[PDB]
């Protein structure tokens, strides 16, 4: 799986399903199974992305996440 990239309203969103992989190993956003994880205005605000992000050396804000 290759650069999806979520275009939305708000600033599109970069899902790197591979440039994150490179780094991440997949398993890191998929226990052991991958599937499709419904993402969304809430998932991806709460803890989807985001806590890892928190704990991770890495943008957290809107315009460090939305291109602007
Ligand atoms: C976290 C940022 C991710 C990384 C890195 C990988 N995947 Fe992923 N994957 C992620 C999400 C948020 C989603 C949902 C995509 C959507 O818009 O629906 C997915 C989805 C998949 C799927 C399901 C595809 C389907 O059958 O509908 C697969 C098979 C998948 N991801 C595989 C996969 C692999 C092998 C990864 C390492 C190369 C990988 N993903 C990384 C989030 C993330
Ligand atoms: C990545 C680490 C994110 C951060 C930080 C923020 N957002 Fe986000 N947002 C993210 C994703 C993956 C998506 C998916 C698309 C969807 O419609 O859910 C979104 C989406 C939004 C939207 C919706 C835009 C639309 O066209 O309706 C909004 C309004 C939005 N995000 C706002 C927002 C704000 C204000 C943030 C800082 C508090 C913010 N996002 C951070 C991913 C990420
Ligand atoms: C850890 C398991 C992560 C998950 C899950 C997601 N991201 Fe991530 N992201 C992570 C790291 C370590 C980094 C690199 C930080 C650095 O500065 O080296 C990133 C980076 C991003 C970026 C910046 C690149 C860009 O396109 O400008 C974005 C936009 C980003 N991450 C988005 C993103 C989204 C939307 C996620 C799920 C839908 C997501 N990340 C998950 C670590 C992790």
């Amino acid at each position: 799986a290759d650069v999806v990239t979520y275009e939305n309203a708000a600033g599109n969103v970069t899902f790197d399903h591979k440039a994150h992989a490179e780094k991440l190993g997949c398993d890191a956003c998929h226990e052991g199974t991958p599937a499709k994880i419904a993402i969304d205005k809430k998932s991806a605000h709460k803890d989807a992305c985001k806590t890892c992000h928190k704990s991770n050396n890495g943008p957290t804000k809107c315009g460090g996440c939305h291109i602007k």
